[PDB]
């Protein structure tokens, strides 16, 4: 099936388009092509610096009557420098204005760590350490809850939260809305079995990011493992007469995850969506799980002394 039921009663397309690193001069056409070939979910963020151009594409396809707003599922994230209660609404509204929407289907706390407010997304001290803000996860969560009660967002959730941080919100005193989603890095080198089972056991839907291993990540290094070139995955794909990327996208789907591959290449945008026409076997699934090596695309060194850094913790 194409959508999953969230704990806010709304349905979420299990395939979305990623937009991190999509250049601002190419992402408008990318998103247009994507809606044209079937995508109805777009994953965005303020910090990607391209929400305005994403918005141009959404608005044009709405204007053209290609899709109705109700049929689209638009996700954005609150960046680390806006964790303070007084900054959350304006941050959300900037995102809405740029996307040229009147509401978001889902708004996430992008990372559990609050950073000092300012124009800098990664404010650093003279030694290169990120400068924390003294906000905590629970007060940020209450600010997110207010956005629902103001109708700016239909669903709220979290991203890059470990199981103890998820648990902190679920146990939050006076919790009004549970998180709907936890968006985390997830692929055959970072399989996340424990965090996924915890979240699903609590009726929290998990979205898998970097499902292709983010080959265009700007800190990539030669020695890094490469999913798309892994002979073992290539072989599974060959078995199914599909591309390696198709297998990597279908794998999270079969774990009841949402998956959000990024591309600005029209042929690939289309390729990536043709994943509803084949199945991996249970054996394939366990075999892909066996390639776990606890490897992360996204875990920036300058942030690892933040109190709320999420990846010391086993999960
Ligand atoms: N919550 C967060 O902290 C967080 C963190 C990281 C990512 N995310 C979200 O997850 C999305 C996906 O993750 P990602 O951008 O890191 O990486 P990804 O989707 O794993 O990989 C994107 C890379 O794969 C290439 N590609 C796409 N389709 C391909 C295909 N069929 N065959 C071969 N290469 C293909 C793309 O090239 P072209 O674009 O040149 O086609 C691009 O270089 C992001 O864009 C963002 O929306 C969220
Ligand atoms: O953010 C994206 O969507 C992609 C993303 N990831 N990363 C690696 C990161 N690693 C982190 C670790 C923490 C931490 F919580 F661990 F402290 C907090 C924040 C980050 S950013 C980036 O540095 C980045 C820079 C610009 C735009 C997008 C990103």
């Amino acid at each position: 099936a194409s959508r999953i039921l969230l704990n806010n009663g709304a349905k979420m397309p299990i395939l979305g388009l990623g937009t991190w690193k999509s250049p601002p001069g190419q992402v408008t056409e990318a998103v247009k092509v994507a809606i044209d070939v079937g995508y109805r979910h777009i994953d965005c963020a303020h910090v990607y610096q391209n929400e305005n151009e994403v918005g141009v594409a959404i608005q044009e396809k709405l204007r053209e009557q290609v899709v109705k707003r109700e049929e689209l599922f638009i996700v954005s994230k609150l960046w680390c420098t806006y964790h303070e209660k007084g900054l959350v609404k304006g941050a959300c509204q900037k995102t809405l204005s740029d996307l040229k929407l009147d509401y978001l289907d889902l708004y996430l706390i992008h990372w559990p760590t609050g950073f000092k407010p300012g124009k800098e997304f990664f404010p650093l001290d003279e030694s290169g350490n990120v400068v924390p803000s003294d906000t905590n996860i629970l007060d940020t969560w209450a600010a997110m809850e207010e956005l629902v009660d103001e109708g700016l967002v239909k669903a709220i959730g979290i991203s890059n939260f470990n199981h103890l941080q998820v648990e902190m919100i679920l146990n939050k005193p006076g919790l009004k809305y549970k998180p709907a989603v936890n968006q985390i890095e997830c692929h055959p080198y970072l399989t996340q079995e424990k965090l996924i089972q915890y979240c699903q056991s609590k009726g929290i839907v998990v979205t898998a990011y970097s499902p292709l291993g983010s080959p265009d990540r700007p800190w990539a290094k030669p020695e890094d493992p490469s999913l798309l070139e892994d002979p073992r995955i290539k072989a599974i794909a060959a078995k199914h007469n599909k591309t390696t990327a198709q297998v990597l996208i279908r794998f999270p789907m079969q774990r009841n995850l949402v998956v959000i591959p990024k591309s600005v290449t029209p042929e690939r945008i289309a390729e990536n969506f043709k994943v509803f026409d084949f199945e991996l076997s249970s054996q394939d699934m366990t075999t892909l799980l066996s390639y776990n090596r606890n490897w992360r695309v996204c875990a920036l060194l300058s942030c690892t002394s933040h109190k709320d850094y999420p990846f010391h913790e086993e999960f």
